[PDB]
């Protein structure tokens, strides 16, 4: 269940936990709109069902706008809704209002180490059985945000800023 | 209100605008800790209410809003909208990032609306999201507008499908 909405980094860590999805903004580097901000769909899974780490992986493929756009410029920003859930449709909170919660984690995307391969190979895998299926040829490989920033949207007022520290120390 | 053919990225993408009740908005940060980074944000919309989806992407927003402060500095931005969002995807058994579970982007400028098109901005806007009626007027709302002049539509293996806008706009 949601965290109390004063435990920014709790609340963070939740909602990063239940997407299976999130919507990633990177800058374009297609020559007609060369510069404009993009904005993308992507999987993602911090792990398994009862270990959630925040940490943010992805599965790409060099084919994959985003992902030419992350070879010219590594940051970008994921943005996460509890519209994406029942959440904010079961409590009539519009998915604009603060009350339904949306959190934006931003930093540099990069393709994940030996060490690490495993863990988010399991992460993603376990939450979207279809990658074990999808086409060998298009060169998929695991990737990761690195977390700079965070944004949480959970009440009235500003966001507020939780640091990557405060967010990793939550159980 | 069935998934039109596949092939037919322009209508495929009107019928994403159109079942979406908000979306991804991209834009270029203006916060001195991450300017110039691209920043991602969760936007309530509607292009029109149960019959009259025009396609044209309405906001309603703040000047308080950090995606508002980026588009006075630059007003670029693209929109991203996923079946993903209702229950489609889950339902057929297609993952958030297969093109089966469509995904569109809309690129373009966000602007302030026309005295003229104010009304069915706001006619569009209050009727598919009630709860914008009992906003605080102290937030200083406007009706906005994405001007969109490049789409790319997901949904089918072979890569992205390119829509121009008057292919979009001429969708019946």
């Amino acid at each position: 269940s949601l965290p109390p909405r004063e435990d920014a980094a709790r609340v963070a860590r939740f909602v990063t936990h239940v997407s299976d999805w999130g919507a990633l903004a990177t800058i374009s580097t297609l020559e007609a709109v060369r510069g404009r901000p993009f904005a993308d769909v992507l999987s993602l899974s911090d792990g398994p069902p009862g270990a959630g780490s925040g940490v943010p992986y992805f599965y790409l493929s060099p084919l994959q706008l985003s992902v030419s756009n992350l070879q010219e410029n590594p940051y970008a920003t994921l943005t996460m809704t509890l519209a994406q859930t029942n959440f904010c449709k079961k409590h009539g909170f519009d998915p604009q209002s603060p009350l339904c919660v949306h959190i934006m984690l931003s930093g540099t995307v990069t393709k994940v180490n030996e060490t690490e391969m495993d863990i988010a190979k399991h992460s993603l895998f376990i939450r979207h059985p279809e990658m074990k299926t999808w086409p060998s040829s298009h060169n998929w490989f695991f990737a990761k945000l690195n977390i700079t920033n965070i944004w949480v949207l959970d009440y009235f007022g500003g966001p507020k800023i939780v640091t990557p520290e405060e967010y990793y120390n939550v159980t």
